[PDB]
């Protein structure tokens, strides 16, 4: 069950393995890679305290600009591995998946699906997301079907997202970058110094506690 005081749902920008990788030698693969093993981290903490809806950005659209994207997915879809055999999350990707390499998606797409019993929590993975496209989705999806303010959110891509109260970004970025402009209109931003791969507990208790004590 939830805690009262706790978010219902934190979305976290994984936001700091570029810059990771430069200061520490290696490459983006193993950034991803570790931060993988950071998203497993943040859902084992939040489901200690009961938080059943995990949103995290991995990869945003503008920055798809082939092979290392595909070797990003495929760390990220490894790093996964440990979520999934867990049985407790189900994993669920948003964003424009079409636009990534087919192999890699498709094998990403095997270790979400896998999940579909997953519960109680849901993790919702992020890539080639953007939130204009994500606006731009609601106003297709309302054409193809032939208007209040409920009616966007209905057709948005993310429409299965409910709204959002605590987004955490990481590497110290004081910014959304469009990351879910619906569903986090009304939230708790907190904004985490540290790099995403070295994301930690006590930065995840720091956010907790910000959102708490609104």
């Amino acid at each position: 069950g939830a805690h009262p005081g706790n978010p219902r749902h934190v979305g976290v920008i994984l936001d700091g393995n570029r810059r990771w990788a430069e200061g520490h030698g290696t490459t983006l693969e193993a950034a991803y890679a570790r931060g993988a093993a950071r998203v497993a981290d943040l859902v084992s903490w939040c489901e200690t305290e009961g938080i059943a809806v995990v949103t995290v950005w991995a990869l945003s659209r503008d920055n798809l600009r082939a092979a290392a994207v595909g070797r990003i997915l495929d760390a990220t879809a490894v790093g996964l591995a440990g979520i999934a055999a867990s049985g407790r999350w189900h994993i669920r990707l948003i964003g424009e998946t079409d636009l990534l390499p087919a192999a890699p998606a498709r094998r990403l797409r095997s270790v979400a699906d896998r999940t579909a019993t997953g519960s109680p929590g849901t993790l919702n993975v992020a890539v080639a997301y953007d939130g204009r496209a994500d606006i731009a989705g609601a106003v297709r999806g309302l054409l193809r079907s032939g208007v209040r303010e409920s009616d966007v959110e209905r057709y948005l891509s993310t429409a299965g997202l409910p709204d959002v109260d605590l987004v955490i970004r990481t590497s110290g970025e004081r910014r959304l970058s469009g990351f879910l402009p619906w569903q986090t209109a009304y939230a708790e931003l907190h904004f985490t110094a540290a790099l995403w791969p070295a994301f930690s507990f006590d930065d995840f208790t720091v956010a907790l506690r910000s959102y708490r004590a609104r």
